[PDB]
């Protein structure tokens, strides 16, 4: 069974139960600490409880060192604020919401060389806590539990310029904080408009993911635009990537809710080497 409330095994119960005894000193200092958040801790261990209880203390751990319950109040620098792409756009079928990445207009080396590592990862965190938050608000809203996103993952543009060694680096260590500190959160990864380098880039940060994430990443082809629309209905979809969302001036590409990147003026920049 799917190791989730409402579809329980006598053994992943009494896992489950067991977890919750073993790790009771510090739910306080965790949010909304229900079955389902601790599920997705056991599934990302699949019921070990040494391992499980290992990687919720280290996330408590995080989560005090990164300051992560206020976060949310925290706007990043304004070269990131700018020029770091992608954004929070519409819910799909299943009222997740869905998150927009937008690798080619992406600059790299601009933003590692204008901002520090540690504020380019802050911010990731932090669009991980609000994504978080809306599914909260999901749940709310539609009556049963919403926890998991969908992310378009726009690889038009992806050149060897990404593929920076530095950046790939950045990257990793995005990946494996998003993998430790918010398990079983993804739903879904559609891959749209990957270029022929995409298997080579794919190949570099495969070793920061998890089997379950990996899993989920879905590689679409030219018929794209009509896959999205089988998960997502066309309000819900900017007109850019196939739907009829607009900002509310008209702008197809829904800029109001989705950073688009671009090159970095060199008044950011802060310093002369990585
Ligand atoms: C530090 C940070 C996250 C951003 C600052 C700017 C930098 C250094 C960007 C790195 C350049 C970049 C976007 C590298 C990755 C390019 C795309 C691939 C390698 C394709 C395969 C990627 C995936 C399949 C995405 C998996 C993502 C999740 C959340 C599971
Ligand atoms: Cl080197």
């Amino acid at each position: 069974m799917s190791g989730r409330v409402g579809d329980l095994s006598p053994r992943q119960k009494e896992a489950l139960a067991k977890f919750r005894e073993n790790v009771q000193d510090v739910l306080p200092a965790l949010p909304n600490p229900d079955d389902y958040f601790l599920l997705r801790w056991l599934r990302a261990r699949s019921f070990d409880l040494q391992k499980s209880e290992a990687m919720l203390r280290k996330h408590v751990e995080f989560r005090k060192q990164k300051d992560i319950d206020n976060i949310i109040s925290w706007q990043p620098p304004e070269v990131i604020q700018q020029y770091l792409s992608g954004g929070m756009c519409g819910y799909d079928l299943d009222g997740c919401p869905v998150w927009y990445d937008i690798i080619g207009p992406l600059d790299a080396k601009g933003l590692l060389f204008s901002a520090s590592k540690q504020d380019l990862l802050r911010t990731k965190m932090r669009e991980c806590e609000l994504l978080l938050q809306e599914c909260a608000h999901q749940t709310t809203k539609l009556g049963r539990k919403v926890e998991t996103i969908t992310i378009i993952y726009d690889c038009e543009g992806l050149g060897l310029k990404h593929l920076w060694k530095p950046a790939v680096e950045a990257y990793g260590e995005f990946l494996c904080m998003f993998e430790e500190n918010y398990p079983e959160t993804l739903k879904r990864l559609f891959v749209v408009k990957a270029p022929k380098l995409f298997p080579v880039a794919y190949n570099l940060i495969k070793p920061f993911l998890s089997e379950d994430t990996r899993k989920k990443i879905m590689v679409l082809g030219a018929n794209w635009k009509e896959v999205l629309l089988k998960h997502i209905s066309p309000d819900q979809v900017p007109v850019e990537y196939g739907g009829t969302m607009t900002d509310p001036d008209g702008n197809p590409k829904c800029k109001s809710k989705i950073n688009y990147g671009g090159d970095i003026p060199r008044k950011y920049y802060v310093r002369d080497q990585v």
